[PDB]
């Protein structure tokens, strides 16, 4: 209710790595311009949290970016060509690539969506198997489904999403210090205007220091932008 969410740390090493990522980015004494700009695109972070009687039980206290919406329409999109990190074993690489073998080709994967429908006063939800079933031939209509609300295709929300993704893309083109694997973009628009539209980066259990542009992430964002752009011509 307070506008936040508690996300339980994933098992080690993933949860500890995500905690350290948030701790690094939101360090009070940080004056790295790259990290200060990155804050704009993340949920606000309120630190590690645990229940008063259970210090063993670890959570991240994060901004709930859907809180300002009346009927939020939400889509989660995993970004990049590789869902596995630079230290994955042969087995883990195979595990990750088999979850969605089109990741290299498309550069993104819809993890899920929840869409408000005006005429029925109800939500339609798609699970992980929806996005994993999409191919090059069906990715445009697949993404389009998210924006079908209010007796129309919400081209206002599509255009606003492109404009917000572009700012994230620009951040990625001006930093050579972090590479992001199996991270996502969370899209929110108002289902009940341009409008209230929010796009935030989430899921940081596989973010690593780097010396290069995150090329896979850039490829994914560019392709996602291209798909959304084609939807404006519907």
């Amino acid at each position: 209710p307070d506008g936040t969410v508690l996300k339980q740390l994933q098992p080690p090493p993933r949860g500890p790595r995500e905690l350290e990522f948030y701790n690094m980015v939101y360090a009070a004494d940080c004056f790295d311009g790259v990290l200060l700009e990155l804050r704009k695109y993340l949920p606000k972070y309120y630190g590690i949290w645990s229940p008063p009687t259970a210090p063993n039980d670890l959570y991240l206290k994060l901004e709930d970016v859907t809180h300002k919406f009346n009927k939020p329409c939400i889509m989660d999109v995993k970004i990049g060509q590789k869902s596995y990190d630079p230290f994955a074993s042969s087995e883990k690489i195979q595990q990750q690539v088999s979850k969605y073998p089109l990741m290299e080709e498309i550069g993104f994967l819809v993890l899920g969506m929840r869409v408000y429908h005006v005429h029925s006063d109800s939500y339609e939800t798609e699970n992980q198997h929806y996005g994993r079933s999409l191919t090059k031939e069906t990715i445009k209509d697949g993404v389009s489904r998210f924006f079908h609300n209010g007796y129309c295709l919400r081209k206002d929300a599509v255009a606003a999403s492109i404009q917000k993704i572009e700012k994230i893309l620009q951040w990625f083109e001006n930093q050579k210090q972090l590479n992001f694997y199996a991270s996502s973009l969370l899209f929110v628009y108002e289902g009940s205007s341009g409008g209230e539209v929010e796009v935030r980066m989430i899921d940081f259990a596989h973010v690593f220091p780097s010396n290069t542009i995150d090329e896979g992430y850039v490829y994914g964002l560019k392709h996602l932008i291209s798909v959304l752009r084609s939807i404006l011509d519907n």
